[PDB]
């Protein structure tokens, strides 16, 4: 279980690459399925260095997208650079000219960074790339060409959003992002953009406020990296890692310097009726972790079900994941990760309906869970979690689904990618009911986020494939790959050989065509 | 994994029996290992009424003093009343006289139940059957007769005692109990009986307050059901399950009637130096729960390792342990549970050295553990399990391990009672490093705690068998047996039938003959 990587391969994943004009015919061994016709999206960043100004953070490096082609059992791989304001104008002066993350640059008004190098979404019949800022980028999914900037502010009152808005079967949109809400106030605001309507104007024209959800803190945001939706409730859920604006707005320095630990607040939850437009007085209360990505929702008689990717602690994360620590040698990196938060997937269940005669006791009466949810006095319902899968510095991580037929609904399987002490090197199958899992790793490989496509005509769950890109450089050995496995039992189908090296990616979408 | 109880056999663990006069030979079925001899002592209630004054809670029936005999592959069976002040004038009287732990007796001082029919433990030559009160009922281990009472408050200010004392290898004897330690102050005492000296005294005369623990309320200890006890360390868990004992000393009540709990305070844990007899004051805080049994705790390296039978949630479990529920038809005992604390087995990992620049990080740095214990600024040091075992109202409860050899110390397998809504089903084991598992189960019959026996030429932790008293009502069937299960992989060794039923037992112990 507990894997090696003495050699140290997982560097390559944050070394700095060169685009393609055209794109490039991947060597196929197995067999590609041959009714997986479209296109693999990908963001991630690129370049990890403006000549000799280096970036310091993994979520600095300027955003490249990539684009794995899929027709009758032929693949091609093709990737461009965002042509970003960040992008262009480092381009253009030679040097870092916007601040990153965690990368300061040196020397109108704050120049916000436009990086979309976290992950890429439909919004009506466009494509946009996008980080967690106001900022996001459409982009042509046939070429790669970077079509134009798009200010969030322009359209709705919030100062970011997350790179994980949900998208429903008919392409409405909802995402997150926190504002000035109230008076002396902060709050988060649901934006709700609509699908393309008959008069075929852009749908982010027509952008709005669904519903507002309070902050535990008057001054200062959670930072919120993705959230809940059902067919009738969002659930956000507030996590003690906060952004200091005061701090921010004092300043040079960088988004990583504003954000700090609130050591006694846990974790609040918080829903909201999606079809009432309506914030629901209910205070969930659990101990403290950090947490990037909900696996999925869902209704169950009068619960929500909640599955989450945990970190238990309340320090923030991403300070492990600066490049230099990255970058050391297989033991440095092990050392650095043994005072870092657990990695914990864990399912919380969340009562809707609180009568005051259950006072002191355990709310949750459903039959296959022992998640608890304790109603107190002082009417806060402190909430315990059933944990699904737990492994020693070994995070199940980067979560997918068959999101289009079973994302915010009653689901059984989960796919992510496995970190060890941070560094990816397995892909992992979980059921979510059972807590079978499957894996998949060979040395000296580290594949990404796996994305699930199902077979078109499936009535089951995992009746299809997941899709992988993996680096795997060495002597005699073709530097990285696309790898198809089968969604059933991880085992392998094919993969899709190139000659060039693939920097780390976080998020994607499979495109069918 | 759900197992069904329609026929509502479980009724017969809580139906009065009557003592034998002489022991009974048991019917062998499989092979009674032939290294296996001595006896199997268990207590337990067995008069559930005294006449037609009706006892109401599990912990409120007359002890009864049970004994298996093993010698050359053959079986005897033997059961007593134990004479006790509360059976005695019971029998004397024709109605119950003492206030039982759930049963108010109707008519100074005030007169302390001695009915022990909880457990039974060696002190020097002597073996002792127990309740939770400051009075023991020494007994005789052959005939089962009942020889004195002996009041602890004669030796040590305390004002009860646990049912689970810790004994060492060479006989010394470790336990806990609360008292009115300081000025106008609760506290709780570890008492240390020694082994038989020289002189050949009693060492009960010769018991000492080794340290004690402070409390979380002034006047309101928690309730203390057990303890842990490694080579160096003594473990002491401070629930949120309070007694109030203004409300006691007030009271016709019982003792059910004065528990109340605290809602805001979770779970404290405390740790004391065993050998320099010192309170070490490091600030362990958790979630709330409910603790009876501790399964095991060591030391590795500079941690604690403390697994625990856990019950999520801060109403008292007792509350659901009433004789009429627990008499209720299937269907309306899981009914009455859908509310209770979720059973769940734990592992905590208690950082011995606090460094302060590790304030807001996870201190357990060590590589084979999900626990965490975060330092945080005002001192306490927030701790999150690693769950080991999880079922929906499927606890895993009393707890046994290879004692002798692995007490206190590394260890692997746990062995326990499998508890299905409240009501015994199956017998269970579990790797603790792994979390493999192994069940044993029959329809329709109703296994007791399992104890570990080892092998007289044991090379392993779980070279050995463990022993279980099952009743099996029933048409064609004999209506109670003692099982005896290979501890490798609980498959069936042996069984030991009698004619006559044998109501539930809680704790007991094999005596090597
Ligand atoms: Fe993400
Ligand atoms: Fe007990």
């Amino acid at each position: 279980s507990q894997v090696e990587h003495p050699a140290g391969g997982y560097k390559k994943l944050f070394e700095t690459v060169e685009e393609l004009s055209s794109p490039l015919t991947a060597h196929v061994t197995g067999r590609i399925p041959l009714w997986l016709t479209g296109s693999l999206l990908r963001c991630g960043p690129g370049l990890f260095e403006v000549g000799s100004e280096p970036f310091y953070h993994l979520f600095d490096g300027q955003a490249l997208l990539h684009k794995f082609d899929f027709k009758e059992g032929h693949v091609t791989y093709h990737r461009r650079f965002i042509r970003t304001d960040a992008y262009v104008r480092a381009m253009t002066e030679k040097r870092i000219v916007i601040t990153e993350f965690g990368t300061c640059a040196f020397p109108r008004g704050v120049e916000v960074t436009d990086n979309a190098l976290v992950n890429i979404y439909p919004v009506g019949e466009d494509y946009y790339a996008c980080t967690e800022t106001n900022f996001i980028t459409k982009v042509n999914p046939e070429t790669l060409e970077t079509i134009k900037q798009v200010d969030l502010c322009n359209y709705v009152s919030v100062n970011g959003a997350t790179a994980h808005p949900h998208i429903e079967n008919d392409g409405t949109v909802y995402n997150i992002g926190n504002c000035f809400g109230k008076n002396f106030s902060i709050a988060y605001n649901i934006v709700k953009i609509p699908p393309l309507q008959a008069d075929k104007e852009d749908p982010i024209s027509k952008s709005e406020i669904v519903v507002q959800f309070p902050c535990s803190d008057r001054f200062k945001p959670s930072y919120v990296h993705s959230f809940g939706l059902t067919p009738n409730y969002i659930v956000f859920v507030e996590t003690p890692v906060k952004i200091n604006l005061f701090k921010f707005l004092s300043s040079g320095a960088n988004y990583m310097d504003c954000f700090e630990s609130n050591e006694t607040m846990g974790v609040w939850l918080h829903i909201a009726d999606k079809k009432r437009k309506k914030y629901i007085n209910n205070k969930y209360r659990t101990s403290p972790f950090n947490l990037f990505h909900h696996i999925n929702t869902y209704e169950d008689h009068e619960f929500l079900i909640v599955d989450l990717c945990c970190w238990k602690g309340f320090e923030f994360v991403y300070n492990y994941l600066y490049l230099a620590n990255l970058r050391e040698n297989w033991e440095e990196v092990k050392k650095n990760a043994r005072k870092a938060p657990q990695p914990e997937v864990r399912r919380y269940v969340l009562p809707l309906n609180i009568d005051k005669a259950d006072t002191g006791k355990n709310l949750v009466t459903l039959p296959n869970t022992t998640a608890t949810a304790i109603l107190c006095s002082d009417e806060t319902i402190w909430l315990e979690p059933e944990v699904l899968f737990s492994g020693p510095r070994q995070a199940f991580e980067f979560p997918q689904i068959n999101y289009q037929k079973y994302g915010g609904k009653p689901y059984t399987y989960a796919y992510g990618l496995g970190l060890n002490h941070f560094v990816p090197d397995r892909l992992c199958k979980l059921n979510v009911k059972t807590k079978e899992t499957w894996v998949w790793q060979e040395p000296d490989s580290y594949p990404s986020e796996p994305i699930f496509v199902s077979h078109p005509d499936a009535l089951e769950e995992d009746d299809g494939v997941v899709l992988s890109v993996v680096v795997s450089p060495g002597a005699g050995q073709k530097p990285a790959y696309l790898l198809i496995l089968n969604a059933k039992d991880l085992s392998e189908v094919a993969r899709a050989e190139v000659e060039i090296n693939i920097p780390v990616t976080f998020h994607g979408l499979f495109k069918k065509s």
